[PDB]
């Protein structure tokens, strides 16, 4: 059954290469910063240093808790300190009982 | 025109194969439980069976109403190939008048 | 660091829509950034399933995500109505509840 959730978080960030995204995903799950991470290839168009840049990137979605969110975000940045990556956080408003428990238990 | 919305829902889950995702998408729409379903190939990383898994999967996003959400999650749980399905629901805070109307009308 | 710091945000918006082809998505993304209506637009290929004319349709499409502010959202949407290839576009808006300080600043500055 669905249950209201206010403690789960989805952190959305991007990295340039598939290799980095795979490495970051595995390491974040190993460190207990995220329970699950998805990687999706994307094209991004954005304003950069005055110009319009178009680039192939990897969109990452980290499934975590509010308790781990700050630490996860800091940690990701430490992995590419030269970068200014996307960093957006969503709050799911429901989940299943079982999926929320799994996610919490994972961390 | 943009309108504020409180009644629309996106339910996210994943399945293993494109075939599975297609069949599940079509059955949800035929059941009147979602107006539209998108499928996107992803790679997933999570801890399972004492190991770190990396699997190719299909991300699904079901577009529905709050009225249909419970019935959709129930039906998913019965039909879903995974022993623990992903289940995350987001609430859009705005849509267009036309698009909201289309979504709700599709689930009459 | 502003790169290392989350902050609570109520002013950012993600507008989600779809278009038929990669070419249309690339043109629309570029035009949107040039207009200053979005700071960043991402494009992802998807398949969509929905009922059309009474029957189930499956279509390949491009999912677009436009990163913008609440101040530009109304104009972005109005602009998309005029420029969008479909006569009834997908339009779903989400509100991120946090961001990094650096990303929020980059975003708001891009649309200033």
């Amino acid at each position: 059954s669905l249950i209201e959730t206010a403690d789960l978080r989805l952190l959305l960030t991007t990295v340039s290469t598939e290799v980095e995204a795979q490495q970051l995903a595995q390491a974040a799950v190993e460190a207990g910063l995220a329970a699950c991470v998805s990687i999706t290839p994307i094209q991004s168009c954005y304003r950069w240093q005055g110009a319009i840049a178009r680039e192939t990137e990897q969109q990452m979605s980290f499934k975590t808790t509010v308790e781990q969110l700050d630490a996860l975000q800091q940690w990701l940045q430490s992995q590419h300190p030269y970068a200014l990556p996307e960093c957006l956080v969503l709050t799911p408003i429901a989940s299943s009982v079982a999926y929320r428990d799994w996610l919490r238990s994972s961390l």
